């Protein structure tokens, strides 16, 4: 419609899974490549713990889904960076279990890595997972000044990187000094503008998102009028699209880049060549993948 303007279906440009050049020997590749995403990444979650010899605090900020995992080897000291992944699944399904795949190959760099879960719609509307998520963004800069760590890197993916776009916009929260503590954010394959995917069946049934005219805008980080742009002059912003996205993807990650850039952030974006929107996080357990030195990149 708007960020394809090729555009046919929405309901297909409005589901990554429609987009993957893998699973092509298969009738229905979607399908495939969400059975293989669920599977080796709830994998990837048990070796974590019985293979890998990384251990697992069970922590929560909230009540009942409302967790916090963090992860580390016990061989490094306590006072390590945090990384902090902030998972996807459209605001109405993905878990713990299956959120994982990125936290090996960080603790062996020497990180703790929370992996955090949220409630889902329409168990709350969008618009109170965000408040429930400042909340969570609280409770990590609270955590991490508990253990006077002073350097964190935050990433989300799909609705998880969404969620994560409001970090720079809860001043009230994240002061100054808790946005001088961030090396990076990084949003990887997110929606920034759900304009036109509120008025969707199917990526919105019965509009359990609970969304309408007046919290549009405020459920689109593509809409907001930032400002004290200065005080995250010292964290870059990599906005990460992958190849075999859907093309409205691509393109709504590619203009949050341009309006995070205009409005003054230093923030870039790439196009992930040979990943589509789920196997750059399944990769993201192996070290030596692209996805993988991608990270380790950010670094320097
Ligand atoms: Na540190």
């Amino acid at each position: 419609h708007m960020y394809n303007p090729r555009c046919k279906d929405l309901d297909r440009d409005y589901f990554p899974s429609y987009h993957t050049t893998r699973f092509q020997d298969q009738p229905e590749p979607n399908l495939a490549v969400l059975e293989h995403f669920v599977r080796v990444t709830k994998q990837h979650g048990r070796e974590l713990t019985e293979k890998q010899g990384i251990t697992v605090d069970h922590l929560r900020y909230g009540e009942g889904r409302q967790l916090v995992d963090v992860f580390y080897s016990e061989k490094t000291t306590n006072q390590a960076p945090l990384f902090v992944f902030v998972h996807g699944g459209y605001w109405q399904e993905m878990d713990m279990s299956m959120s994982c795949s990125i936290v090996g190959p960080l603790v062996r760099r020497g990180y703790r890595v929370a992996v955090m879960d949220y409630n889902l719609c329409p168990q709350v509307t969008l618009e109170q997972l965000m408040t429930q998520f400042t909340h969570f963004l609280n409770w990590i800069f609270d955590y991490t000044e508990m253990t006077k760590v002073s350097s964190l890197t935050f990433a989300g993916h799909s609705a998880g990187a969404h969620l994560l776009a409001q970090i720079l916009m809860r001043p009230n929260v994240i002061t100054a000094q808790r946005s001088k503590m961030v090396w990076a954010l990084i949003f990887l394959c997110g929606v920034y503008d759900l304009r036109e995917l509120s008025n969707l069946e199917s990526v919105n049934p019965k509009n359990i998102l609970g969304l309408n005219e007046r919290n549009i805008e405020s459920v689109s980080p593509m809409l907001w009028e930032y400002t004290d742009v200065t005080v995250w002059n010292s964290t870059k912003i990599y906005v990460v699209a992958a190849e075999h996205d859907s093309t409205t993807f691509i393109e709504q990650s590619r203009h949050y880049a341009d309006v995070l850039r205009k409005k003054g952030y230093k923030a870039s974006f790439t196009l992930f060549k040979g990943y589509d929107h789920f196997d750059i996080i399944e990769e993201t357990a192996i070290d030596d993948s692209d996805v993988s030195r991608f990270l380790r990149n950010i670094e320097i």
